[PDB]
C-alpha cells in the first residue's frame, strides 16, 4: 500500500537562502536518466522518425547549429532565473515569457538542487521549489524549443515533477515537505509563460506513473550493475 509514497507522512507540509545541495558525477541513476531511457518504442519511433527528416533537411551542419542553439538557449535561460532567485541573457524572449509567472513567485526554498531517494534509489536536480501563489511547489521550468529534441518527450514532463518532489519529500537533506507541482512553458517569442499546477490529488495520480517506469527501468538487467558516472539531472 504505502511501500513508496510520494508524500511523507512524518514531515511538515507548511514547514531565508535558498538550499543548493551540491550534485556530482555519480553512478545512481537520475530522473532524466530514468525517463529517457523508458520511453515507449512508440515515442523512441518519433523522435528517431523526427531526427533523420531534420539531419537530410538541415545538413550535418544545420543539425550542429539548431541542436547546439536550443541545448546552450536552453541552459542561458535556467542560469538566468537560478541568478534572478538567488543572492546579458535577460534581453531573451524565454526570460520575458516568464516574467507573469515570476511576480506570482515567493518563498524560495531550493534552487538547482540535489535530491535522492533513500528508498527508491534515484537522483535528480530540481530546478526550484517555491510558492506559486501562496501553494509550495516542484517547479520545472522549459522552454518552448526542447534542449534535447530527439531524446525528450514534453508529455513526460508531469513525471520529472512527480520525481523530484517524490525524491525529495524522501531525502534526509530536505526538513520540509511538498505536496503540488508546477510545469512553467515559457515562449522563445516573448508569448506569455504558460503554468500546468499540479495539486496534491494529481501529483499522486502521475507518481503512480512514474513507479511504473522506475520499476520498468530496474527490471533490466544492465541497470542491475553500477552505472558509469554521470552529471544528469
Ligand atoms: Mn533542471
Ligand atoms: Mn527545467
Ligand atoms: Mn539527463
Amino acid at each position: 500500500q504505502n511501500w513508496f509514497p510520494i508524500f511523507n507522512p512524518e514531515r511538515s507540509d507548511k514547514p531565508s537562502v535558498p538550499l543548493k545541495i551540491p550534485l556530482q558525477r555519480n553512478v545512481i541513476p537520475s530522473v532524466t536518466r530514468v525517463l529517457q531511457q523508458t520511453m515507449t518504442k512508440q515515442q523512441v519511433f518519433l523522435l528517431e522518425r523526427w531526427k533523420q527528416r531534420m539531419i537530410l533537411e538541415l545538413g550535418e551542419d544545420g543539425f550542429k547549429e539548431y541542436t547546439s542553439n536550443v541545448f546552450l538557449q536552453g541552459k542561458r535561460f535556467h542560469e538566468a532565473l537560478e541568478s534572478i532567485l538567488s543572492p546579458n541573457l535577460l534581453k531573451s524572449g524565454y526570460i520575458e515569457s516568464v516574467q507573469h509567472i515570476l511576480k506570482d513567485v515567493s518563498g524560495v526554498r531550493a534552487l538547482e538542487s540535489a535530491v535522492q531517494h533513500e528508498t527508491l534509489n534515484y537522483i535528480g536536480l530540481l530546478d526550484c521549489v517555491a510558492e506559486y501563489q501562496g501553494k509550495l511547489c516542484v517547479i520545472d521550468w522549459k522552454t518552448s524549443e526542447k534542449p534535447k529534441p530527439f531524446i525528450q518527450s514534453t508529455f513526460d514532463n508531469p513525471l520529472q515533477v512527480v520525481a523530484y518532489m517524490g525524491a525529495m519529500n524522501h531525502d534526509t537533506n530536505y526538513s520540509f515537505q511538498v505536496q503540488c507541482g508546477l510545469i512553467v512553458v515559457a515562449y522563445k517569442d516573448g508569448s506569455p509563460a504558460h503554468p500546468h499546477f499540479m495539486d496534491a490529488e494529481l501529483c499522486s495520480q502521475y507518481w503512480t506513473k512514474w513507479l511504473l517506469r522506475l520499476e520498468e527501468y530496474t527490471e533490466k538487467k544492465k541497470n542491475q550493475n553500477i552505472q558509469k558516472p554521470e552529471y544528469s539531472e
